[PDB]
């Protein structure tokens, strides 16, 4: 294999392109270098080698190479899905509703094997060459259920608007209603172009007015009563009064038919 151009850095490393030169295949490369982090790394390639599914990045395989890890990563060639949401406008209602199913079927099956993801995000939801959507990286990732167990987490991990509130007041959390929630500021961006708040939060006067139903203004007013009856059930403070995937998945707006 060999290295093309460069996809996304940031911290971690970088995921850079790289296409075959014989076989005609292409498929990313995630580049970790450990002088910083080798039981993080561990955690994440645990965590892929577990995953399976349509709606989640596919993993094939990695090589240790001194301090750098090389993560093989399946290539996703319509990029993010951050780059289709445009500002103060969003996205057509039926390609908004297209991908939270797709998203749906993702985060449902990880809660199935007992991953959450943990930072749900448009930039960490990507897209291949038919515009399916797939879930990744997850090296933030954890195991929320072993041996049909359920281990409540208690870390701050994420990023500030996409996370539950419980996560900044509760000491122990389950991690499902956390994704449940993150999906749901992802359906506000994905119709509204706007993310509502920095954080759900008390001295946020953003969050304190969601919370008083003041949907007269921004993000809420460009959002349609369909969809924005389905948000406020999601984007619910108390974690065990909020929705569920089953729940969500009979909503009135998620069944109906959009053109
Ligand atoms: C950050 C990141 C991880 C990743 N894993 N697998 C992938 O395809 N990517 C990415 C792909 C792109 C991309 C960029 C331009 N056109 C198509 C895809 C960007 C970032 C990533």
């Amino acid at each position: 294999w060999d290295l093309v151009q460069t996809l996304g850095e940031g911290a971690y490393g970088e995921v850079q392109l790289a296409v075959n030169r014989v076989t005609e295949e292409a498929v990313a490369v995630k580049i970790v270098d450990m002088k910083r982090c080798p039981e993080n790394i561990k955690k994440e390639i645990c965590i892929n080698k577990m995953l399976n599914h349509e709606n989640v990045v596919k993993f094939y395989g990695h090589r240790r190479e001194g301090n750098i890890q090389y993560l093989f990563l399946e290539y996703c060639s319509g990029g993010e899905l951050f780059d289709r949401i445009e500002p103060d406008i969003g996205m057509p209602e039926p390609d908004a509703q297209r991908f939270f199913h797709q998203l749906m079927a993702g985060v449902v099956y990880l809660h199935g094997i007992g991953i959450t993801h943990r930072d749900i995000k448009p930039e960490n939801l990507l897209l291949d060459e038919r515009d399916n959507l797939k879930i990744s990286d997850f090296g933030l990732a954890t195991v929320f259920r072993y041996n049909n167990r359920e281990r409540l987490l208690n870390k701050m991990c994420g990023t500030l608007p996409y996370v539950a509130p419980e996560l900044l007041k509760r000491r122990e959390f389950h991690a499902e209603p956390v994704d449940v929630w993150s999906c749901g500021i992802v359906l506000t961006a994905m119709l509204a172009g706007e993310l509502p708040w920095d954080q759900p939060s008390d001295s946020c006067q953003e969050y304190s007015d969601w919370k008083e139903k003041k949907t007269y203004l921004n993000p809420w007013k460009k959002i349609d009563s369909a969809p924005l009856a389905l948000l406020h059930k999601i984007l619910v403070e108390n974690p065990s009064a909020r929705i569920t995937i089953p729940d969500i998945k009979k909503d009135r707006w998620y069944n109906k038919p959009l053109k």
